[PDB]
């Protein structure tokens, strides 16, 4: 089931993991360019959504406010999670927000092209990344409105 | 996770529900044109897949062997599940096969356009159709190669 409370197109938000409380950031310089962060609000944590239409209905591109790059999540090459210029040129730029089976207020950030979800953990490296497989709580996210 | 044993393009199969054991048919006369069936093998129970590419990567059109029409699953108009000529002209002709979280040998027939899954049951009318909501066992399918 698609998450019922997806931010309106163009509305700004942070993506915060339910369990770690870490936020995603997306920047242009200094690897890792997309990663997680525990600390104060910065502009590279701000995103908006481009709403997919036609064949991309129910999918969304996640665009970074300061730099305008969209997120990707792939299994084909490293880095697996990153950003790229444009408004969603590549199929791996398109995400579905899938409501959790148990928790109605959180969702998985799912990539149809790569069959992956994003995760945030405090355990082992890599502490942020993507994953194809079973459902774990560390894959659960909130939209944090600003 | 995508079902790991999806038939190769052009390979013929029936779609059989795990629990009811009923099969899907797709025909051109006598509504419902797409429904479930408990009885002898007929050709209108035979399907192949058209593999999606680009924006349709990991989606598939489900094509009738005898009549060539593809399945659709929608919520915009009746019938909600039906068929239409072509090779997946419309967005709601495109399905993802999502492996069950508990049973690795079955999958849901999921529609990205409508956020629905197909179900087969013996209980309440309509006994076959599409559904947006919680995971139930009556939503579980097998590919039955012929
Ligand atoms: O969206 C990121 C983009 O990056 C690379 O350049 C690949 O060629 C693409 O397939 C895609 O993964
Ligand atoms: O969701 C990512 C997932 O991947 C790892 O392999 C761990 O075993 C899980 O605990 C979880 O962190
Ligand atoms: O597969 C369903 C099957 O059932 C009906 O009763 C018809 O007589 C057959 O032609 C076929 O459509
Ligand atoms: O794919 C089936 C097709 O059927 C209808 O006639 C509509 O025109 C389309 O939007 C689609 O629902
Ligand atoms: O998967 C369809 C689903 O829909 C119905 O409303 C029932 O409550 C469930 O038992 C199941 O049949």
């Amino acid at each position: 089931v698609n998450f019922p409370n997806i931010p309106a197109e163009g509305v700004q938000f942070r993506l915060r993991a339910r369990d770690t409380g870490y936020v995603i950031y997306s920047r242009t310089e200094n690897p890792p360019l997309v990663w997680q962060y525990n600390g104060p609000p910065y502009d590279d944590q701000l995103f908006t959504l481009i709403y997919g239409t036609g064949p991309r209905k129910n999918l969304y591109a996640i665009k970074s406010v300061p730099n305008g790059r969209v997120l990707f999540s792939r299994t084909s090459a490293s880095p697996y999670v990153g950003n790229i210029a444009g408004d969603g040129t590549y199929n791996d730029n398109w995400f579905q927000f899938i409501q959790d089976d148990n928790d109605p207020n959180s969702f998985r950030i799912y990539n149809l092209a790569s069959d992956t979800v994003l995760y945030s953990r405090t355990t082992a490296d890599p502490k942020f990344g993507n994953f194809t497989g079973a459902k774990y709580d560390d894959q659960l996210w909130h939209f944090e409105l600003v």
